[PDB]
DNA sequence: ACCTGAACACCGTTCAAGT
DNA sequence: ACCTGAACACCGTTCAAGT
């Protein structure tokens, strides 16, 4: 009997072992000894499946940050994210694609978490979303590039550029 | 007789008309009445072809910025980029993918152009590259999200956050 | 409910062979 | 030089039918 965490575990193993291009619905059915159209009972499509793989990826990226100042909130969040991504082959491409799809709920949670920190820094209520997104655009972009180069930090510099744009309200 | 600008013109028409998912080597050979393995004489692969399509996309995004202050340099560059991208279906996904591939020479030119502006603002010589990349991570991320939502600004807010992180040296 | 069989409509890339 | 034919080794998704 096949259950969703079966699937996500197996696809994660494919990602770690072979990269995001070898993560295909057919190959994933091959590692579970099932028919490719089996997976479509549990997931609506490869997008939803990859979003689940992103959530499983990022279970370790959520760190508690409420008893910390609004700069340590940001830095600590972004550090935890980047370290969750750098721990899986093409982790940052996968999570970035799920964020552009709309299929990782915890990447949305992390954007809420840093939106709170942007608020707590003085930006107006109507510009909070824009800011938080700004931050994650940066760290997703950065880790994609970084994981590229590695597979063939001064992360803090680019991040501090943003926390300074934020210092001014 | 088939020449590279033939190809790039035709693929651009496919992108405008149908989106980046319908831009496939086979479909592109179909619009040129050629065999799919014809395109592989002129381009090494779909990556190189898409980089060429990105360069043709971004011929309009280069604006002259040497007789302007280092904030108008940034704002003007980023405005020109975002407007070149928003003028083509999935323009920002295409250009973003070519930037992650390493196959648009003018996206590299734009990163040089804003690297100069970051220099001219006081950041150290060893942190210039990091900064410029930071900027384009932001505007590529932003326009991807924006073009998503449109197909189904407060750009300036996120950008000013960065030019303020930059004000401090 | 949950999965198989089998099809539908495609992909990128290569490469001998023709002109 | 530049292109065709034809193959190689794949894709995501659907859906009747079985259990």
């Amino acid at each position: 009997q096949l259950h969703k965490p079966d699937v996500v575990a197996a696809a994660t193993k494919i990602l770690d072992d072979h990269g995001i291009a070898d993560l295909t619905m057919r190959r994933l059915a091959r590692e579970l000894d099932v028919t490719p159209g089996a997976l479509y009972w549990h997931f609506a499509n490869k997008q939803e499946l990859l979003g689940a793989v992103a959530d499983h990826i990022l279970r370790t990226a959520r760190t508690d940050t409420a008893d910390l100042a609004w700069r340590e909130q940001i830095h600590e969040s972004c550090r935890a994210l980047r370290d969750a991504l750098l721990s899986h082959t093409d982790g940052a491409e996968l999570v970035s694609a799920s964020f552009a799809s709309g299929q990782s709920v915890v990447i949305t949670e992390i954007v809420e978490q840093l939106g709170r920190a942007a608020r707590a820094a003085g930006v107006s209520d109507a510009d909070v979303d824009a800011a938080a997104r700004t931050v994650i655009y940066y760290v997703l972009g950065f880790t994609v590039d970084e994981q590229s180069r590695l597979q063939w930090r001064q992360f803090r510099f680019g991040l501090q550029l943003l926390v300074d744009g934020l210092a001014a309200h």
